[PDB]
RNA sequence: AAUUGAAGAGUUUGAUCAUGGCUCAGAUUGAACGCUGGCGGCAGGCCUAACACAUGCAAGUCGAACGGUAACAGGAA
């Protein structure tokens, strides 16, 4: 049902008073492959713990796309820290043209077909903030003629 | 029918985020070099010394403008 991504493995480390103390991090990314998408990152001493940790935080905070038929609704940007994203609809058999990041993110998600450039810092870590932080303020027609009092047919 | 279009990675720190340069993957060429080399088609071939040039050839034609006859070819001797 659900696509788990590993994104990044990392060694991190900390210094005591009797050397070095290392540890490994692990971004992931679940989703439905049908709008629904979340990120999770787990610290532990070893790869697998930290791992399973990540994939069990991601599970928990997935949000909601509103897709359209495999490709956004229109040109999005995200932004978090120092990462700037730009994401675009494209046609069918495009495929998805992104970033390593990006393109995990988005295929986990759902979606098939979208043009998109990372700019600005390419941590994985801000730039999948930054990618779900596009896709979930994306707006669909629906939602838009509704808070805007007028019926689809008048919006498209 | 004739705008179907956009990917990142490495490297500063014990580790981090940012900033910022450097480096790499692509496409291209009147190319050159090294190794290697079967055939064909279409194209391309002094980018340097606008340096100096042997030899041959690259602009003639008209007798229906003209006086003519060097030929050679006939007509006449
Ligand atoms: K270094
Ligand atoms: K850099
Ligand atoms: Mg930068
Ligand atoms: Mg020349």
């Amino acid at each position: 049902e659900l696509q788990e991504k590993l994104i990044a493995v990392n060694r991190v480390s900390k210094t005591v008073k009797g050397g070095r103390i290392f540890s490994f991090t692990a971004l992931t990314v679940v989703g439905d492959g049908n709008g629904r998408v979340g990120f999770g990152y787990g610290k532990a001493r070893e790869v697998p713990a930290a791992i399973q940790k990540a994939m069990e935080k991601a599970r928990r905070n997935m949000i909601n796309v509103a897709l359209n038929n495999g490709t956004l609704q229109h040109p999005v940007k995200g932004v978090h820290t120092g990462s700037r994203v730009f994401m675009q609809p494209a046609s069918e058999g495009t495929g998805i043209i992104a970033g390593g990041a990006m393109r995990a993110v988005l295929e986990v998600a759902g979606v098939h077909n979208v043009l998109a450039k990372a700019y600005g810092s390419t941590n994985p870590i801000n730039v999948v903030r930054a990618t779900i932080d596009g896709l979930e303020n994306m707006n669909s027609p629906e939602m838009v003629a509704a808070k805007r009092g007028k019926s689809v047919e008048e919006i498209l």
